[PDB]
């Protein structure tokens, strides 16, 4: 499955003008170090305000490129809105989406109005670009086809959820950190932030449909290991109006719960629910210990592995995790 479009020649570092669905995309490759043979892959994605460079090199943003020194080939996509500049932060990215998309950083969820209907059963240009990107990098570096993982924070966490839902026969798993689910009614009707929040609180253990994925959610998905991370009571996001005022527009308690319910219910998916207290940003406590543990945990479940043989190891201090759906976010009935 390793192939490049139009004779594209991948290189270490920043790759630009990668053709995909009429767009020109960019991504950065940090080849795995101290690895003989096929290397596991990590595709980290930034959120709405931090740049791809920040996500890859700044400690408080995760310094995801450091995982190449841990034996992973890191392949980081640049957001379409950044116009191939890995340094763009929130400029022209941190705001509502267009063309039927909910949020502009990534093509990660259909809009709440009718223009989003088209995306109910079309993965979108980011989900398909990531597959094409990894397939192309694999022509230059030897990658492990059973250990292709993606993940991200905030909007990047939402994009991880969407990619796992539409491309569960490609990725081996992912790390959606404080991503949205955009909960809807069972019939797909979009719900306001308040109604979506109340919907999960009213049925915390059920599977909820959401604008992050296909509608309806797939009955069955391919084999995966998914580690959803919730940042605690402060894992919230205040949007910014044009006039500068702030207002609550996302609460990641319901979305991490909903994601965990869907993935836990799938028989061929090992779901790990992890909670911390860093809020809505990349895990802050023992950050590199967490990144190493999380990716090595994902790698311990190569694609197609028996969920029954999976064995969770203790995460770093500052994290509580277990296999299954979240249980400490809503009171039991």
């Amino acid at each position: 499955k390793w192939e490049c479009p139009a004779g594209y020649e991948v290189k270490e570092g920043l790759n630009v003008d990668f053709p995909h669905k009429g767009m020109k995309r960019a991504f950065i490759v940090y080849p795995a170090k101290n690895v003989s043979g096929p290397a596991p892959v990590w595709v980290p994605m930034t959120g709405s305000v931090e740049s791809t460079n920040d996500n890859l090199t700044v400690a408080r943003s995760g310094a995801n490129s450091i995982l190449a020194d841990h034996g992973y080939t890191v392949i980081a996509p640049v957001r379409a809105c950044a116009n191939q500049d890995p340094n763009i932060r929130g400029e022209r990215c941190n705001g509502p989406g267009s063309n039927g998309w909910n949020w502009n950083p990534w093509f990660e969820g259909r809009a709440a109005d009718p223009s989003g209907e088209h995306w109910k059963n079309d993965e979108g240009p980011d989900s398909s670009f990531f597959v094409a990107m990894v397939q192309c990098v694999g022509t230059k570096y030897k990658l492990d086809a059973r250990r292709l993982f993606l993940g991200g924070i905030s909007s990047g966490g939402t994009m991880t959820n969407r990619a796992l839902l539409f491309r569960s026969n490609f990725w081996a798993g992912g790390l959606p950190i404080s991503g949205e689910w955009y909960v809807t009614s069972d019939d797909g009707t979009p719900l306001s932030f308040d109604d979506a929040r109340a919907a999960v609180a009213a049925a915390p253990t059920k599977i909820h449909q959401g604008r992050v994925g296909p509608y309806p959610l797939p009955a069955k998905v391919g084999p995966l290991i998914v580690m959803t991370v919730w940042g605690g009571e402060k894992d919230l996001w205040n949007c910014t109006r044009p006039d500068g005022s702030r207002f609550l527009c996302a609460d990641y308690r319901p979305s991490t719960q909903a994601g965990s319910n869907f993935f836990s219910a799938q028989p061929d998916v090992v779901h790990v629910a992890c909670s911390s207290t860093h809020g809505h940003m990349w895990p802050q406590l023992n950050t590199q210990e967490f990144n190493r543990w999380a990716l090595d945990t994902l790698a311990s479940h190569p694609k197609g592995s028996d969920p029954r043989s999976f064995k969770l190891t203790q995460p770093p201090e500052g994290y509580t995790c277990h296999v299954g759906p979240f249980t400490g976010l809503y009171a039991s009935a």
